[PDB]
């Protein structure tokens, strides 16, 4: 395990939901030779947010995958988990930084190892629900993974989705509709939700390109609080969807499209985006 008087606090990385990632050194020889690592630890802890902990511990402790981030341990007085430190970032940060240097063959190295990691989780069924640029994380130039498991769910024995209503504010417009309608997750619309990720990157995070901004000009921005989600429902019930980025191909598109069918057994498995994606990939190469 791991002492909680030789983790030395370093820097903040994030701050969200109800928890904040931190760089630390675990250094205990106090001869400044630890490595550093990443810890995670809940911000207002709560009951019901340190059973989800637990929970989001052993999720991630019984994960290994070269695209999924390393389960080092956890640290006890308060509860923290200890993972490793990816040191290039977000993956939304870094593509922003690099945008000249990063073209569609590197996107699309990047949205294999998503899939293949996304794949690894169904495989357990695990839920994902919250995919986004923000939390795959950015090990070196030639690798990503996914980075945060706080909203991840198993699903139960006896069902291919998982009901839940949480409150505050939720990632929107990053949802399928039948999770803003009836609150169902599943691999399907973790799908959806992966087709919103490669949205992103094909914007290469163009600040007036996100999926908010994007959706809110297509709702109108007179929209307030509550009737947005209600007013976003809608327009995906009318097939309303975000426009093909900038520069993207029309077959990268057609993934995307595919990705957000209304009908949810329609959408594209995550084994066949891979296959999909590494075809494009192989036919850009020669
Ligand atoms: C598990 C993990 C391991 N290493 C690193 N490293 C890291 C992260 C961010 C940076 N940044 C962000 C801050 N910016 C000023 C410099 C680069 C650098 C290294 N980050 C990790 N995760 C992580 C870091 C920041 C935010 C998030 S998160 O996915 O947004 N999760 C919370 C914050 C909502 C809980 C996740």
């Amino acid at each position: 395990q791991f002492e909680e008087r030789h983790l030395k606090f370093l820097q903040q990385l994030g701050k969200g939901n109800f928890g904040s990632v931190e760089m630390c050194r675990y250094d205990p020889l106090q001869d400044n030779t630890g490595e550093v690592v990443a810890v995670k630890k809940l911000q207002h802890s709560t009951e019901e947010h340190l059973r989800d902990f637990e929970r989001e511990i052993e999720i991630l402790k019984s994960l290994q995958h070269d695209n999924i981030v390393k389960y080092k341990g956890v640290c006890y007085s308060n509860l923290k988990l200890i993972m490793e430190y990816l040191p290039y970032g977000s993956l939304r940060d870094y593509l922003q930084k690099h945008k000249e240097r990063i073209d569609h063959i590197k996107l699309l190295q990047y949205t294999s190892q998503i899939c293949k990691g996304m794949e690894y989780l169904g495989t357990k069924r695990y839920i994902h629900r919250d995919l986004a640029t923000r939390n795959i994380l950015v090990e070196n130039e030639n690798r990503v993974k996914i980075g945060d498991f706080g909203l991840t769910k198993v699903l139960p024995q006896d069902k291919e989705y998982y009901k839940v209503k949480e409150p505050g504010e939720s990632p929107i417009f990053w949802y399928a509709p039948e999770s803003l309608t009836e609150s169902k997750f599943s691999v399907a619309s973790d799908v959806w939700s992966f087709g919103v990720v490669l949205y992103e990157l094909f914007t290469y995070i163009e600040k007036s390109k996100s999926p908010p901004a994007e959706f809110m000009r297509m709702i109108g921005n007179d929209k307030q609080g509550q009737m947005i989600v209600f007013h976003l429902i809608e327009l995906l019930k009318n097939n309303g969807r975000l426009p093909r980025p900038d520069g993207c191909p029309d077959e990268i598109y057609m993934i995307m499209t595919e990705c957000w069918n209304n009908n949810v057994n329609q959408r594209p498995s995550f084994r066949d985006l891979a296959l999909r994606v590494d075809q494009i990939r192989d036919n850009m190469a020669g």
